[PDB]
């Protein structure tokens, strides 16, 4: 039911650097604030279709969270961020403008639990037939841009470098590239009564399998919706 390879992540590490191509594009970061509970923030930023930094939150209220990612993301000079607005992070919105004031950076609540984004557009059938919600799509897009540079690095099968995605590990770090990858393979389909693809929630996983809520993962999936 997982929807992520091990391979695919090993293939796109610095795939960039392996197939000869560079960021182009803008500068998209995301923040999971967690919940009330102990598990750690997360922060992931890419430029175009290369990533450059995933990064834990530890010890933080809420504010405390929203004022690290939003100065990581002025760090990362980022043209868009946004942040999980579903649970903790509903009320964020005011702290998020506050911290970009003066600065030319868009602010986007992403609520995973939204019918998909477009959802009227043809799947590349509508877009709307084959997503339940917004947490489905855009791990499902993270899903199809790993799997293409899989298919790049590995078997050699061209890809626009736009529809790939390249993890800079020198950028990143080894550890927390790690962290990182240990949670994208949790990500799991979960039984949909309608035929759409649907994703097991953080609550679903920890109840199920016992396993903390992946905010690394959560993070690298927002950023892949550039406004
Ligand atoms: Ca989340």
């Amino acid at each position: 039911m997982a929807i992520i390879k091990r391979e695919w992540l090993e293939a796109a590490t610095d795939a960039h650097k392996k197939l000869g191509w560079k960021a182009k594009g803008a500068v998209v970061s995301a923040h999971d604030p967690s919940d009330t509970g102990p598990d750690a923030k997360g922060y992931a930023s890419r430029h175009g279709s290369v990533v450059k930094r995933i990064a834990e939150g530890l010890l933080m209220d809420i504010n405390e969270g929203a004022d690290w990612a939003t100065s990581l993301a002025i760090e990362d000079g980022a043209d868009h961020y946004l942040w999980d607005g579903d649970g903790v992070g509903a009320g964020l919105r005011r702290q998020t403008t506050e911290a970009f004031s003066g600065k030319k950076i868009t602010a986007t609540m992403f609520k995973g639990s939204e019918s998909p984004f477009d959802e009227d557009a043809p799947y590349q059938r509508t877009i709307g037939d084959v997503f339940r919600n917004k947490r489905a799509q855009f791990y499902y897009a993270l899903a199809d841009r790993l799997y293409l540079t899989y298919r790049a690095v590995v078997h050699g099968e061209y890809a626009d470098p736009d529809d790939m995605l390249s993890f800079d590990k020198e950028a990143i770090g080894e550890k927390m590239l790690e962290k990182l990858f240990a949670e994208l393979t949790q990500i799991q389909r979960k039984f949909n009564n309608n035929g759409k693809l649907e994703l097991m929630t953080a609550v679903e996983m920890k109840q199920k399998l016992g396993i903390p809520s992946p905010n690394l993962a959560d993070a690298l999936m927002m950023c892949m919706h550039c406004p």
